[PDB]
C-alpha cells in the first residue's frame, strides 16, 4: 500500500485530511480531542506528554507511569481516537521484521501547542505527527532532511488531520517556526505528534 | 500456559492472538463449524446470544452438560442460581456436538493460576455465551463473577471498533486490546480486574457491523453435584 511504500523510498509519507473519510463520529472524536490543545502546560510552548506500551499483533495499550512535562488529560486519554490513532498510524510503517510486530514498542504521545529548528531526529524508530488546529500562523513548514543535512522537500500542514509518516533512523527533520498574520494576535499551532521505538525487553508496568 | 498464568497473576489478563496458534486442517475445519453456529442465534441495538452452563471437574476431564433452567422458574422464584438473569435460548445442538466446544473448555482452563492445587479435584461451573453482536445502519466497566474468564473471537464483519478494556478494580484504565482475528483469545482473572468492551461501528456505513465473540466463565463450585444430562 501508498504509505507503507513511500517511507521504505522516501523516509516521509503524506496523508492530507483531504484523503480521509471523516464520519459525525469522527468528526465529534476529532472535535473533542483537539479541544484539548486549550489546555497545555508551559515549558511559547504548551505540552502534554505520556508513554505506551504497546503491542501491534494485540494491539495492546498500556499506559505507562508518567515520567517526565504534564500528563496527558483524562479527557485525552478517555477519547477512543488517541488510541485509535496509535494503532491506525503504525500499519503505515514498514517496519523490518514481522517478528517486531510481537515485541513492545514505547510509544510516545506529545500533545504540543505553538504560540507565536536544524535537521534532527527525534531518536525512535517511526514517527507520526497530526495537524490538530493551526490559528493565524505563517510560516511552520515541515521539512525533511537527508542525513547529510542537505534539505530533500519542504511542506506543510495546513489542514485538520493532516499527517505525515516518517521513519526517523533514515531522514532528518525540522519545523519553521511560526509567526501571525495579524501582528495583533498571536499565531497558534496545535500538533499531535507519537514516536513509536522498538523495545523487545520493555515489560508491562503496575 | 506457563506464561498466560503469570500473565494472570501479575496483569489479571493475558491474551493470545491466533497466529501464535497452529490450527491444522481438522482444527481449522472444527472451528469454521463453530463460528457458523453464530449465524443462526435467536433474534431476541442488536444482540443475539444462546447459553449453557458445564459441570467440569479438571482433574478428570469429565464435562457434563447442565440442564438449562427455565426463565419463567428463575424469574419466579427470584432465584438465578448462580446463572444469568436474562432470558436465553440453549445452545444447538451442532454447537453442543462441535468437539471444539469441549477442547476449548478444557483447555482454555490450564491458563489460569488456580490458587489451590485440590480445586482441581472439584466441581467447577462453566457458563458459555454465544453472543452476536450486531450494529446496524455500551456497558461499563463490570466482572462477570466468575474466578476466571476466556473470551474468543469467532467473528469480525465490517466492524471498527469495539476494543476491550481492562481497568483497575478502581475503575482505572489499565490496559486496552483488540480482538480481530477469528481465535483471537484473552484470558482473565475475574476477581482481579474489571473489564468492558467499547461498542462496534461500521466501516461500511452502509451495512451492518458484526462481532461474534464466545465467552467462557469459570467459578470453582465445590457443592455442586451431578445433575441429570
Ligand atoms: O511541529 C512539527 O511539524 C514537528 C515538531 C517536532 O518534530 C518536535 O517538536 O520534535
Ligand atoms: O465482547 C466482549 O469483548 C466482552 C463483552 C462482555 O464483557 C459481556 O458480554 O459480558
Ligand atoms: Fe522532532
Ligand atoms: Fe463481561
Ligand atoms: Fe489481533
Amino acid at each position: 500500500t501508498e504509505a507503507r511504500e513511500e517511507l521504505r523510498a522516501n523516509g516521509y509519507s503524506l496523508l492530507p485530511a483531504d484523503r480521509l473519510v471523516i464520519d459525525a463520529e469522527l468528526r465529534q472524536h476529532v472535535k473533542e480531542l483537539a479541544a484539548e490543545w486549550e489546555n497545555l502546560e508551559t515549558d511559547f510552548r504548551e505540552r502534554a506528554y505520556d508513554r505506551f506500551f504497546f503491542v501491534p499483533r494485540t494491539g495492546e495499550v498500556r499506559l505507562r507511569p508518567h515520567r517526565p512535562v504534564a500528563p496527558l488529560s483524562r479527557t485525552t486519554l478517555a477519547n477512543p481516537l488517541l488510541t485509535r490513532l496509535l494503532r491506525a498510524d503504525f500499519e503505515n510503517f514498514p517496519v523490518p521484521e514481522e517478528s517486531w510486530l510481537d515485541d513492545p514498542w514505547d510509544v510516545q504521545c506529545h500533545q504540543f501547542r505553538i504560540i507565536s529548528e536544524g535537521p534532527h531526529r527525534d531518536e525512535v524508530d517511526f514517527g507520526v505527527i497530526h495537524l490538530m488546529g493551526r490559528f493565524n500562523a505563517a510560516g511552520g513548514e515541515s521539512q525533511v532532511y537527508s542525513l547529510e543535512r542537505e534539505l530533500v522537500a519542504e511542506f506543510c500542514l495546513t489542514e485538520q488531520m493532516d499527517t505525515m509518516f516518517w521513519s526517523d533512523g533514515q531522514i532528518l527533520h525540522a519545523v519553521r517556526p511560526i509567526h501571525p498574520v495579524d501582528p495583533t494576535k498571536a499565531a497558534v499551532r496545535d500538533v499531535l505528534i507519537m514516536g513509536y521505538k522498538h523495545e523487545p525487553e520493555l515489560r508491562r508496568e503496575e
